[PDB]
DNA sequence: GGCCCTCTTTAGGGCCCC
């Protein structure tokens, strides 16, 4: 291929995970968040490259949902969480995210996550009101792993998927943000590197 | 939390992004 600006039209892929007190992201709160940047190696492999993990505060205003709370285990009133503004989580992502654009040759940074459009309108809300500027994802295009993992391995259920693709997967560290993103990102790579080793990619291997 | 299905309506379990 080899060159990750090459196999998603100068897309680079970002695989995200986030933790929230419901499922509406205009009012429910952001409470954690866990980034993942890809890289392929000369050869042409996709494969993780830089790993963030955030707890967030939530914003001020926010709506909590007990049942969510109870889902995720996560309590917004430790003071020991260690956990910064949607603000600070976001510009640190974002930076790292640019960064890693310039460096691979990419134009724009595309969401990779499970049911994508979850994350992705939590991540956009929580930008909003942290009034962030250059959001270098794009606003409305993801790389959702429920649709991919459909095609690839005829399951839509992240711990399926994964156990169906051969993949380690503990339910006793699903549903929190870095070991979710983690395994989404070796979801992702694996489905995608499973493709050029059927010899669907390169399209002159697809032949 | 709330909609969906059915071995249903005097119910609960599946859903599986929180
Ligand atoms: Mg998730
Ligand atoms: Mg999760």
């Amino acid at each position: 291929l080899t060159g990750l600006c090459d196999r998603f039209r100068g897309f680079y892929p970002v695989v995200i995970d986030v933790e929230t007190a419901g499922f509406n992201a205009k009012t429910d709160a952001l409470l954690e968040i866990a980034a993942i940047t890809l890289k392929m190696d000369e050869q042409g492999w996709l494969m993780p490259d830089t790993t963030l993990h955030f707890h967030v505060e939530p914003f001020v205003g926010a709506n909590l949902q007990p049942e969510a709370l109870a889902f995720n285990g996560i309590d917004p009133n430790d003071p020991d969480r260690g956990a910064v503004s949607e603000y600070e989580a976001l510009h640190e992502i974002f930076k790292v995210v640019r960064k890693g654009i310039k460096a691979s040759g990419c134009n724009r940074a595309i969401m990779v996550a499970h049911n994508a459009n979850f994350d992705h309108s939590f991540m956009m809300a929580a930008a909003e009101r942290a009034s962030l500027k250059r959001n270098p994802f794009h606003p409305f295009a993801t790389f959702d792993t429920a649709a991919l993992a459909g095609l690839a391995l005829g399951q839509t259920v992240l711990s399926k998927a994964c156990q169906t693709a051969g993949m380690d997967f503990d339910s006793t560290q699903a549903h929190s943000a870095l070991y979710d993103t983690e395994r989404t990102a070796v979801l992702f790579c694996e489905i995608v590197n499973r493709w050029k080793r059927l010899g669907g990619w390169p399209l002159s291997a697809a032949e």
